[PDB]
């Protein structure tokens, strides 16, 4: 599988290397004096400029599979997004921004998808005067490292799902595995009604535990 | 019901902040030029600093039914969260930390909630390589925009769901509602097992339309 490119040092690409171990990244960031902890991360590091083409070009971003961005401002992020899209128009790009109003211009100059960390938490603060199991939530299943994990699991050419609709599928009946959504392309639909009909190349986004993940990986299987 | 209390003013706080139209809040910082920001947001501004006692007495912390802290720096947090502490014991604190290192001592120091921005986004920039769906789910359902809400739901003394089987109930079959959690006390259960058993005071933790989440508060009602 192709490298992954991290644009930036900051908290949040410290926690995606962290997820990230066991797969080709490079960090292609300003702050020499971090060297040492990307390496023992598990990452190549490349000191430069990410918002300089000529530095992301140090971090192959043609042979990429997926550029990360988060750089110090939205502004300092727009400018490395506008250059990767200099050199690759097609390479897929998340980026990070750091405040709401900046969103729109993140897609704009080229961002498949953005994270709104801020957003996020802000949302998660409100949720949790009373309690935090929604926060809890979010923040247990994104962990692979509790007993439910979130997972996205393709439905094969010539599933024994083609045509069935969610209803019929009993998903969550038969494999353990909580549906939370069906996604195709860059659309999702989250809580799919009873009627929506599954097709090859759609994917099911679940909650479950990892043997339930396996039982619906094979009920879904050719 | 009583005021929340928000120490520190930020992105997270402007964004709780609108989420909490309605409610009455106190915003507490040191800037005196965000007083029209927060004014205009629906909450009271009260100038201070939130590391200092006397300053958290001015929002009436001892009042408040939780207090949100997120300072610029986890050191001042801690440091906040340390002064609530001396005034009050048991108010609900939830509190943003900056930095991973440091989530244990916001907890230590006394935050019954740790929010932390920076690894929920790490988590779903990594997960986000192949494909978007749980950035899009996680940010889908936090906006209040579509037709799917994420509801805490209670469960009533004397439910007709007291003493039932997650199985037995079958409230996604019934309602419509995805059940993705239940919670009681500090703790919560993602993706219960078919045995376990409703409790009184169990807060069910779901996904669904409107009309869904209508059909599950009048499941969940009690018995006569
Ligand atoms: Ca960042
Ligand atoms: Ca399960
Ligand atoms: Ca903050
Ligand atoms: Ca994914
Ligand atoms: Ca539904
Ligand atoms: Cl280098
Ligand atoms: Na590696
Ligand atoms: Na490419
Ligand atoms: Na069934
Ligand atoms: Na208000
Ligand atoms: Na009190
Ligand atoms: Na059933
Ligand atoms: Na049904
Ligand atoms: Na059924």
């Amino acid at each position: 599988s192709r490298h992954v490119v991290i644009c930036g040092w900051s908290e949040s690409t410290l926690e995606c290397l962290r997820e990230l171990r066991g797969s080709e990244v490079f960090v292609l960031a300003e702050d020499e004096n971090v060297r040492k902890k990307v390496l023992r991360s598990g990452a190549n590091f490349v000191h430069g400029d990410p918002t300089r083409v000529s530095d992301l070009e140090k971090a192959n971003v043609r042979g990429a599979r997926a550029v990360i961005v988060d750089l110090e401002s939205d502004s300092e992020t727009i400018h490395c997004i506008l250059g990767i899209r200099k050199i690759d128009e097609s390479v897929r790009i998340i980026a990070e921004a750091e405040r709401y109003e900046n969103i729109e211009q993140l897609r704009m100059a080229g961002a498949d998808q953005v994270i709104s960390p801020f957003v996020i938490s802000g949302r998660l603060m409100s949720r949790s005067i009373d309690d935090g199991y929604e926060a809890m939530f979010v923040q247990d299943v994104l962990a692979e490292e509790s007993t439910r994990r979130m997972v996205e699991v393709p439905i094969p050419e010539g599933s024994k799902l083609e045509g069935v609709s969610v209803l019929d599928a009993d998903i969550h009946d038969v494999t353990g595995v909580i549906i939370i959504g069906v996604g195709r392309g860059d659309e999702l639909i989250i809580d799919p009604p009873r009627d929506y009909s599954f097709r090859a190349g759609d994917i099911i986004l679940g909650i479950g535990k990892p043997e339930e993940i396996e039982r619906l990986k094979n009920y879904i299987s050719a």
